[PDB]
C-alpha cells in the first residue's frame, strides 16, 4: 500500500513514497565521477531515509533492465558506467520486494493511465530528457520484451551520416534530438551555454540556437511518423526537461505536419513531469505483484 | 476447410486453393494502366475458376486492409489506384465468408508457424519486393493495429535527405532499397536494366550494380537494428523477389555486424517464398473465424 519509488537516471536519480500521491520527494546529484561506488551509497542513505515507511520499492531506471541488473545501452549517460547490480545494492538493505523497470516504460505507464482506453489501444510516451527513451504500450499492455529493451526508441536510425551515438551506432536520435546532443553543439560556440540557456535564446530568434532546437524537434516528428506507421499509435505524450520545454512540442507538432496526414498523431504534454517515472514504477510494480 | 487465397501484389496478384497445401496456383499480371476495371475483372476470372471449390476466401493484399476497403500508402504500387472497394468487389461473386489482411502481414503469420514457439515470442517478417513490407508479431500474436497499419516499417525513415517516397514522406526505407527504388536508378543508367540484371552485374563485380545493391542492403540493415531495439525482436525472415536475392542476405547481415552486438538478430530467408502471402492468408482468416 506504501511504496518507495526510485528513478533512476542520468542527472536526476529522484526518490519519493508514494502512498497514492508522491510525497517526501527527494533528487540527489546523479554522480558523473566514481559513479561505481556512488551510487551504492546513494542507494544506501536514500534506502535509510525510508526504512519502514514503505512495503516493496520500485525502481525507474535509465538503462536496459534485466534480471535486476542495469546495462547502459548508451554508458555516456551514466558517467561511464556500463553496468550496475541495481537490485542486489538495494536488497542490502531491505527485505521487502523490489520491482525494476526502464524509467521511460514506466512513464509511459504512468501517462498511459489517463487514457481513454478504449479510444486509445496503442500508446507511447517520449522522453526528450538526457538522451532520448520510449515506453510502448500496444493494445494496453506496456511492452518490455524478454531483454528489457523494448521501447529504446532513441536508438533507432535519425540521420545515416550524422553524428556517432554514445552506444556505438552511427545516427541515433538521440545523438541528435537529446539534452545532450544539443549541449555538445552549445558548449563549443563562441558563446557557450547550456541546453536551458539554448532554448531561450532561441525564443529570442537567435541564429544559431534556434537552428539547434529545430534539428532536435524535426528529429523528433520523425520519430512519431516512424512510430505512428509501424505500430498504429493513436497518442503520443512526450516528457522529459527538453520535451516539457516551452515551445518544443509545437514545434514538433508543426514539422509533424508536414508530413501525410496518414503519419499525424495526437500529441500531448506528459501530465505527470518530474514525477511520470516513480508515479509509473510504483503502479506497474504493484501491479505485476498480483 | 478449402480456401480460396489471393495475394493481390503490385506486380504479382496470384490465386491458389490451399486445402492444407498450395494447388491450382494461378498468377495474372497486376495491372498498371486501367487498373481500376482490371482489377475487378481479375477478380471476376479468378472467382469463377474456382466457384465450389471453397468455403472462404483470404486475401493477402499490398495496402492497408481496412474495412474491405484497399487503401494503398505508396499509390505507385498499384499503377496510381488509391483506394479499391476489395472486399465488395469479391462478394460479387460468392457468398462464403472473406477475410483480407495486409500482404506482408500475411507473410509474417505464416513464416512465425515455423519458429520454436518459445525460443521466439518477438518476430519480424521484412519483404523486399516491389516495395518494402512488414509484419510484426510480439507475444506470439501478430499485430494489426486499430487501422491496419501495423507493419508498414517500409515507410519509416532511412535518409533524411533522400529521395522522396511515393506516399509523399521524404526518406522512407522503401524509397531506397526497394525493387522500385533499385530500378528507378537502373533505366537511367547509360546501359540501362531492370533489377534482377542488377543482381548480375553485381555477382560480376561491377561497380554500377554493386553501390546500388549496397544502398539497399545498408538501409534494410539499418532497418532491422531499428526493430531490435525498439520492440526486442528475437528473429527476423526476410522474403520478397529482392530478399530473396542469392547473395542479398548475406550483404545484410554483413552490414549488420557493423553495429554493436545489442543490434544483431537471427536472420533467416523465408521459408515459404512467393506463396507465403496464400499460406498466410489462409492460416490467419481461417484463426479468426473460431
Ligand atoms: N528546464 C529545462 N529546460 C530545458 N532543458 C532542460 C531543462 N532542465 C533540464 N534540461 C536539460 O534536459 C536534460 C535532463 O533531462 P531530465 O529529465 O531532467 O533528466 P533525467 O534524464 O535524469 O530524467 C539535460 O540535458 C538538461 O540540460
Ligand atoms: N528473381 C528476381 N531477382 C531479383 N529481383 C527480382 C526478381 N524477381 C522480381 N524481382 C524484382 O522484385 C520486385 C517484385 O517483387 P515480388 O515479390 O515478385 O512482387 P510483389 O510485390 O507483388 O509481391 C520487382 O521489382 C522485381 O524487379
Ligand atoms: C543508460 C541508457 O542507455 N539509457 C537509455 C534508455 O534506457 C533511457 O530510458 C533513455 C532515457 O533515460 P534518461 O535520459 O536518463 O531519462 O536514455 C538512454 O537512451
Ligand atoms: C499499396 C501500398 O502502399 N503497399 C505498402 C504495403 O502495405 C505493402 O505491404 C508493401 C509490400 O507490398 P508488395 O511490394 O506489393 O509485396 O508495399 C507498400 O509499402
Ligand atoms: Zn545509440
Ligand atoms: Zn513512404
Amino acid at each position: 500500500m506504501r511504496c518507495l519509488a526510485l528513478d533512476i537516471g542520468g542527472t536526476k536519480i529522484a526518490a519519493a513514497i508514494v502512498k497514492n500521491e508522491i510525497e517526501q520527494r527527494q533528487q540527489i546529484h546523479t554522480p558523473r565521477e566514481n559513479v561505481v561506488e556512488g551510487m551504492h551509497q546513494a542507494l544506501g542513505k536514500l534506502l535509510a531515509d525510508y526504512e519502514g515507511q514503505f512495503d516493496y520499492v520500485a525502481v525507474a531506471s535509465t538503462g536496459i533492465i534485466n534480471n535486476g541488473i542495469l546495462s547502459a545501452l548508451n554508458p555516456k549517460n551514466l558517467g561511464g558506467l556500463a553496468e550496475f547490480p541495481l537490485k542486489a545494492s538495494i536488497a542490502k538493505h531491505t527485505d521487502k520486494p523490489i520491482g525494476l523497470l526502464n524509467d521511460a516504460q514506466a512513464a509511459t505507464y504512468a501517462e498511459y493511465q489517463l487514457q481513454n482506453f478504449e479510444q486509445v489501444s496503442n500508446f507511447v510516451f517520449i522522453t526528450v530528457s538526457t538522451g532520448v527513451g520510449g515506453g510502448i504500450v500496444l493494445n494496453q499492455i506496456l511492452q518490455t520484451g524478454s531483454r528489457g529493451i523494448a521501447g529504446h526508441i532513441g536508438h533507432t536510425l535519425a540521420d545515416p551520416n550524422g553524428a556517432i551515438c554514445g552506444c556505438g551506432r552511427r545516427g541515433c536520435v538521440e545523438a541528435i534530438a537529446s539534452g545532450r546532443a544539443i549541449e555538445a553543439v552549445s558548449s563549443q560556440w563562441e558563446d557557450p551555454c547550456d541546453p536551458k540557456e539554448v532554448f531561450e535564446r532561441f525564443r529570442k530568434n537567435d541564429e544559431k540556437a534556434t537552428a539547434l532546437v529545430e534539428r532536435s524537434a524535426k528529429a523528433i516528428a520523425n520519430l512519431i511518423a516512424d512510430l505512428v506507421i509501424s505500430l498504429d499509435i493513436q497518442k503520443i505524450a512526450i516528457g522529459g526537461s527538453v520535451g516539457l520545454a516551452e515551445g518544443y512540442l509545437s514545434l514538433v507538432e508543426k514539422y509533424l505536419q508536414d508530413f501525410p496526414s496518414i503519419y499525424c498523431c495526437e500529441i500531448e504534454t506528459a501530465k505527470f513531469g518530474q514525477d511520470a517515472g516513480l508515479i509509473g514504477a510504483a503502479y506497474w510494480v504493484k501491479d505485476v505483484l498480483l
